[PDB]
């Protein structure tokens, strides 16, 4: 229905785009650099179109791209996906394992409120402000972590994702309290208790190691799941997620045990996502046929239950079962890449109408602490699925809807399991040239206004522009010089020295140097003006994203000779700012932008 | 009793306070200055403790400086002060010659509201603002300006004050009408119309001349005069003021004319301001004896009433009715001085507790367009009057009580009449060597902090002040220097171009250099800043009275030697703003403020 091996391509390549610093050289992504490079804890991903780094996220993130491997690992070579999907995977796992610190783990880096505050880039945010990191020992959000890395462990073959999954196991389960898990509180909150995380990383551990211990652990922890509301159910109405992963740990303990107890679970919890609901009860849906769990992030979830639905189908034999649950996760899936009425992609960089306003601050590219500004994605976000439309298939692709064009890593992982199983099926051929150059628009440059003329001086006005955005980025050598022929100054009879260079106002915070007036060649002069920490000149708001000056070159007042009509800085300048190439910006002695009067 | 020859000569004094430029040579106050050159009309006096040109008050309280020589000019000997009289009422006259403009006057320099709105010294106010002028006719301001020529004429022997004075009541005798007067609406406005400036006008021509033909013209003006209430008498319940001077009018046509009418009613208006009234009328009177005909002014009325009542009772032979008035004049007169219920001196730089605090600008003399600092007043505003009490004796000295310590030409002018009379009688001795000279202040400094150090630079963060007030004024070729020990830097193994000046914040608007680093002698050098126009630095607001620059002097980075601790210019710096003495100022190549290293 669709080229699903594509979608997958893009959906892998997502994270990539996530990546905190440093990045690895096989990084895809020519709008990123090292970003976050003072923090605790190197490397992982951020979450969302933020830059906080929230384990609990990350960890079930990174969990469910080792299930699609588990599964599907083998059974998608023809995609030529398996590489990027395990590379990425071990990307986030390597950061679980670098935040050990014995009795606890780094499980955050980042303050939400102070991260979300703020609009622009990752590489440039340690201008803006000093990021903190958290430690405890949450059983939720270190459960998390040990179950990322035991399936990590499975699929990667890789002996110390296993000994620091044990290591976090053995950890979470001692601690059996979520008391010291505070600093997500309000964005990532243990909402179900930690007893799932438990489960999931026991079931993980089981199949990593066929130690009982871990099945027997698992199997004691189902009577301290929640209940379905009053009743005596395990919980079922709600999707595996971020917060709750004991959905699919029972479909893996009716695979592992065959036990008819969580055959029973699957095939509830499963019916109450279809269309025929369970028992008079169903998720609501959408007109459309989007399964809709709740406002925030609902493709999210109906595109994990997908996942979860052909997990358990590819498990099973009845036929009547098997058909119900595949054409439930494939119309879930579908509906994310265009089978809807608005006949349109929600993932970023795919399809037919894709979103391009995804919620997401580096890949807009802002200079100045806005959303609005620039009205266009300066970066393409590929594979992004947004949150959605709402409950009536409504939807506007706008970058202030926080909500249904908010992006995370969370949101595209039980996606690319989801895809993994389709592109099996179905083949497809990825994109060759993945991915394209992107158009670039001016990074550094001078935009510069005549601030007053006379007939012995000019004064210009010139604001020294960082819009960085291919990647972010500081230079700290910053100069632009000012060229002038002063071919009339010595025909007058007057010389270099009669002529003054003075400053009518400079920024503040902004250190800077005028150089004397230089001989280029023949009649041709320049002065040099030089920022001397140029990286205070940077894309990260109002006031940082250019410096300031306003120099005056004069001849003695009184003389009637000056002027400024032949000098190759001046030329089509007027009385409001504007870009000027006239005026050519320096990276230490290489030219970054404009031109040089005679050129190269 | 109090020495009125005192009082004399500071009243006279303040006129000099008032003087716009260009001051005559004579001026006494050290803190003024020549201000408002780019006046349309020269000279002549601000007219309160603001700075424009009414001319209405301004020639009112010219011609009662007149009418007081006319009076007591050979009369007041003793008291050393009649050249100064003489030649203070000169400088006012001379303006209202320069506003000729043939068929018309300049009335008006500066607007009003413009005017009031900013708090500063008078020499620095076009810094702020640019002064409007105002031309026209208005039959009550021209008829003024020829009453005090006309006085002024005879007073100081001067022809050409006669051939303006009789310009200028023709001009307004052939107008009659104020239709032309509008620049000083809400200030001076025209109240009682202009019949009143006609008969003080031409009762003046008259005694300047001889020609009855100006007495036959004074009377018949007098019935278009105001009534009183809905009655047939002329007005009596109310002050000769600036706005209305028929009361003066007609105790010198009394006089003049011996006419029973002119005595009438001379003797009702001053019958209603004496304790005895008249029948059964009388103007207000405080507890404390103050008659007080108004909130506003309530000083200047009785001190005016006071120099009234003194002309006419020495122009009569009654002994009773000599001594009513007589008595009348000096207790209001005394009330200012200190004769009330808190013996209190209502008149600046005079007697016991006088006020401190008048709503004077320029007396004041802020740097910040603010009236709350500086906290105290930076100069003495000797001999103003102030509005005074209200009608229970209750008075506080507020700079912000712009009521009871307004200050003006006209507040001063019957009350130097009056005064004159009193050291006429008393003949008491001024003060020799007036007035004093004044404490003041630094007035063009450089303020410092350090902004930022490291073991490889300073960083300076440098306010070039212009706080001056003796006189206020301006200064184009501004400078300052800044010294540093570079001794440190060659015994490390390191030169002079190791060394790199920066600048971190150029305040908007101050065309500012700064020059290479510069050899001094020895290890010691320095560089100068320089402001290339040095007057946009002024005391004019929070803004402009300081120019401000960061600089940063820097060996390369990442070095360990550099000392700013035997540096001349860094001495006793600290992290928070101070005056310093070490960045010396210069106005061109002369030192105005500070210390040069070896001296
Ligand atoms: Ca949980
Ligand atoms: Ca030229
Ligand atoms: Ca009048
Ligand atoms: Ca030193
Ligand atoms: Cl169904
Ligand atoms: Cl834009
Ligand atoms: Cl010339
Ligand atoms: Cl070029
Ligand atoms: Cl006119
Ligand atoms: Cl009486
Ligand atoms: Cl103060
Ligand atoms: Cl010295």
């Amino acid at each position: 229905s669709y080229n699903y091996a594509e979608a997958l391509q893009k959906a892998i390549y997502f994270y990539e785009c996530q990546q905190a610093g440093p990045l690895p050289e096989w990084n895809r992504v020519e709008w990123r650099g090292d970003a976050t490079m003072n923090d605790e804890v190197l490397g992982g991903w951020y979450d969302a179109g933020d830059h906080v780094k929230f384990n609990l996220p990350m960890a079930y993130s990174a969990a469910m791209l080792g299930w699609a491997l588990y599964e599907y690992g083998d059974d998608i070579e023809a995609s030529g996906q398996r590489l990027h999907l395990e590379r990425n995977l071990a990307f986030a796992l390597d950061y679980l394992v670098a935040c050990d610190r014995g009795d606890s783990v780094v499980y955050q880096i980042g303050d939400g409120a102070a991260d979300h505050k703020w609009w622009g880039s990752a590489e440039v945010i340690e201008k803006e402000m000093t990021r903190p990191y958290f430690v405890g020992k949450g059983s939720a959000v270190v459960g998390q972590m040990a179950a990322a890395l035991a399936v990590g462990s499975i699929v990667l073959k890789n002996d110390t994702y296993l000994r620091y999954a044990k290591k976090y196991f053995e950890l979470a389960d001692a601690t059996r309290s979520d008391s010291t898990y505070t600093a997500a509180n309000g964005f990532y909150s243990s909402h179900s208790g930690f007893w799932d995380e438990l489960l999931w990383a026991s079931t993980w551990l089981y199949l990593a190691t066929g130690d009982r211990n871990y099945l027997d652990k698992a199997e004691s922890y189902t009577p301290k799941l929640n209940r379905q509301n009053q009743t005596t159910d395990i919980e079922y109405q709600w999707a595996h997620c971020w917060d709750d992963c004991h959905y699919g740990a029972m479909i893996l303990l009716a695979r592992a045990t065959g036990k008819e107890e969580y055959h029973k679970f699957a095939q509830m919890h499963l019916d109450w996502w279809t269309p025929q609901g369970y028992n008079g009860k169903r998720v609501a849906y959408t007109p459309g046929g989007l399964a809709h769990l709740d406002t925030w992030g609902p493709l999210r979830y109906a595109t994990t239950e997908a996942f979860l639905a052909f997990v358990y189908a590819d498990s099973i034999n009845d036929p009547a079962l098997k058909q119900k649950y595949y054409n439930f996760a494939k119309s879930q899936i579908d509906y994310a890449l265009g089978s809807n009425p608005d006949n349109r992609s929600y993932v970023v960089g795919f399809g037919n109408n894709p979103p391009q306003r995804p919620h997401h601050r580096t890949a807009h590219g802002t200079w100045l602490d806005k959303r609005d500004i620039p009205e266009k994605h300066r970066h393409v976000l590929y594979g992004a699925l947004v949150g959605g439309p709402g409950r009536d298939d409504s939807y506007e692709d706008n970058i202030e809807d926080y909500v249904k064009n908010e992006v995370a890593c969370d949101y595209n992982a039980g996606f690319v399991g989801a895809l993994c199983r389709l592109t099996a099926e179905y083949g497809g051929t990825p994109l060759a040239n993945f991915p394209p150059p992107e158009q670039r628009d001016d990074e550094f440059f001078v935009e510069a206004a005549i601030n007053q003329a006379s007939d012995h001086f000019t004064e210009i006005k010139a604001l020294l522009n960082n819009r960085s955005s291919w990647p972010a980025r500081l230079i700290k050598d910053l100069s632009y010089n000012y060229y002038m022929d002063l071919t009339e100054v010595f025909e007058a009879g007057y010389s270099v020295d009669d002529i003054k260079v003075t400053i009518g106002y400079c920024e503040s915070g902004m250190d800077v140097e005028i150089s004397p007036i230089t001989h280029l060649y023949d009649n041709i002069y320049y002065i040099k003006i030089s920022y001397i920490d140029g990286t205070n000149i940077c894309p990260i708001g109002q006031e940082q994203y250019a410096a300031e000056l306003q120099f005056r070159i004069a001849a003695p007042q009184g003389t009637k000779f000056w002027d400024p009509t032949n000098d190759f800085s001046y030329q089509g300048l007027t009385r409001e700012l504007a870009k000027t190439k006239y005026m050519p910006v320096f990276d230490g002695a290489t030219k970054i932008f404009g031109e040089v009067p005679g050129g190269l």
